């Protein structure tokens, strides 16, 4: 598609004047490593990444008057392009990428889930061995099958059911993956619980991204652009246009 | 002192666009809070905030070519103004606002210390009584108590060591109030832990602040702030040069 979003778009870059220089250079933040992905599913696990990123950029500028407008509008265009007019995805989407990474409820419920969430990465069949040893060790460590956890309602395991497309389950799983890596990452210190975590990581690395290193770098590459760089906003505020497309006297007004 | 950042913090000004109206309204994000405190330990408590929330600001645009220079100049004599010149000051003013509160660990390794934070936090007279029971509870829910807790030397008692005056005290203690709050909020919803957490919380409240709630409020208000809203960001750059010239002075 090509209409509403393209104007809005055109407004953004000038306000942060995208379009000079300084942005312009060091590579690409999105557009590149899209390039290196044909296939549907894998897309997915870039893009799902990179509009949970939008998303977030787009939340600081909710409040400016000069922009806001424009952000809902692409904002909007976005969340249907991507979701393909599917409410119940774009919510089970946002209800994963706003679940908090710090609250210890969540941070326990995660563990608890965390095997089952392992098996339905595998698109077909993907064995036991390894991992479920750490997970294991996880699960007692944080306590994670106490009614404390498991109580009403799950994190991912739900919203992982109501999704059986693999593209779909892409999207999701691009989130739960690196929500899972941000949660480990506080855990690297911990000497009871680390060997555990190298070893889930790892073994989640592989399944997930099927051993392709390539993608995993990618994947970690995309989720570990900071947001509030402003550099990095303005030269992702540069490619949004393209990236909207593959989808289917200084700075600040004057 | 008042001459070389005031120009930087100008280009700063211009590169946001911060003397617009946008930014104009809204009332003020530092300086109001500023005025209704006078006490110079009081003005710290606040103070210690508002340049923990610049440094997290600059940090965003020290690779921006155009306005990085800038903000080294501007960075650098807020340190001066703020710590008086003082290194170690700087220093462990750093070391605690650097401090994941993420990492399990340092996690558990503030629990551990919580009792005795709370402790050297009266400017002088102290107690036991409340609160103590439920950090008692806390150092337990979190094996606050094992040897591998208690290694690497001490997050917040040895740096409060290192200062005795009380305008001192408070720019650390600022920080390590606010660590906890954000500690505290990521236990509020776990059932077996939450209770004593607004006990300690409270009482907390009470001896940082003196049960003075307009002070309380005003903290809040700093350390809830955004640093990410592109308003909030370009209302405190244009407050910068003012806000500069009041700086002088079982589970595991």
């Amino acid at each position: 598609m090509q209409d509403p979003y393209v104007k809005e778009a055109e407004n953004l870059k000038k306000y942060f004047n995208a379009g000079h220089s300084d942005v312009a250079d060091n590579g690409t933040l999105f557009l590149g490593i899209l390039k290196n992905w044909k296939e549907e599913s894998d897309r997915k696990i870039m893009q799902s990444q990179i509009v949970s990123f939008y998303f977030k950029l787009f939340k600081n500028f909710k409040d400016d008057q000069s922009i806001q407008k424009s952000v809902e509008t692409i904002k909007e265009d976005m969340n249907v392009k991507f979701f393909n007019s599917n409410k119940k995805k774009r919510d089970d989407f946002e209800k994963l990428t706003n679940y908090s990474v710090t609250d210890l409820n969540v941070q326990r419920k995660a563990i608890d889930e965390l095997i089952q969430v392992m098996a339905e990465f595998s698109t077909e069949e993907q064995q036991e061995g390894p991992y479920v040893k750490e997970a294991e060790n996880l699960k007692k460590y944080f306590n994670a099958g106490h009614s404390d956890v498991a109580d009403n309602g799950t994190l991912f395991l739900g919203i992982l059911k109501n999704w059986k497309e693999e593209s779909d389950r892409k999207i999701m799983q691009s989130q739960i993956v690196s929500f899972y890596f941000k949660l480990f990452k506080n855990f690297k210190d911990d000497q009871s619980i680390q060997k555990s975590v190298e070893t889930i990581k790892e073994d989640m690395n592989v399944k997930f991204f099927n051993s392709n290193k390539k993608k995993r770098d990618d994947f970690e590459k995309l989720t570990n652009y900071s947001v509030t760089d402003l550099n990095v906003q303005r030269k992702a505020i540069h490619e949004l246009i393209q990236v909207m497309a593959e989808l289917s006297q200084m700075l600040f007004r004057g």
